[PDB]
RNA sequence: AUUAAGACAUUCGUGAGUGAUUUAUUUCCAUGAAGUGGCGU
């Protein structure tokens, strides 16, 4: 298990800029420009160890936590470009005319192309 | 023994009768029970 936490408290959830709209029976995916906040931001990753153990025949419930293992971190690696860290630059209309594009012997995910 | 003597400004009398601390005034305005999957490449 590996959990994620903003290195200071400022950042605590992200919603998913893609919005799907159901209309009609018909499938629409929309969407602005994301927030620029997250771009360059510092994040923690904690490594730990739940092994599910066979149950103790009186509970049969979990207590598989106290295990927590020590790997290596690389803070500040690379001059602040590690996986501690988010690309800083990036814009959703151009990555959302990449998808839709990529293909082999056709175009994966199956929708045409009415943006604004 | 003298134009003198005698004589309570006194009796009766409730500061009382009628009189809502009352008329009027919104414990309101703002805010998404909501964010997110991942391994099985």
């Amino acid at each position: 298990i590996v959990k994620i936490k903003s290195a200071n408290n400022c950042i605590s959830r992200y919603k998913s800029p893609l919005l799907f709209k159901i209309i009609n029976n018909s499938i629409y995916l929309v969407g602005n420009e994301i927030n620029t906040e997250i771009l360059n931001k510092p994040f923690q990753y904690s490594y730990i160890e739940q092994t599910k153990n066979k149950n103790m025949r009186t509970g049969k419930s979990e207590i598989t936590e106290r295990t927590m293992h020590i790997n290596e971190i690389e803070m500040n690696y690379k001059n602040r470009i590690n996986y501690h860290y988010t690309p800083t630059s990036f814009s959703l209309i151009d990555f959302m005319q990449y998808a839709m594009s990529y293909k082999k012997n056709g175009k994966n995910i199956l929708n045409y192309i009415p943006l604004k």
